[PDB]
């Protein structure tokens, strides 16, 4: 994207392994959020 981001690939796994559960949450309400904000 910007440089490399290849040595730290596990600051942006994170983004994809603790987010899993973290983002679940989210990826419901946001989207219905985009739709449905108030």
């Amino acid at each position: 994207i910007v440089l490399s981001l290849d040595v730290p690939i596990g600051l942006l796994q994170i983004l994809l392994e603790q987010a899993r559960a973290r983002a679940a949450r989210e990826q419901a309400t946001t989207n219905a959020r985009i739709l449905a904000r108030v």
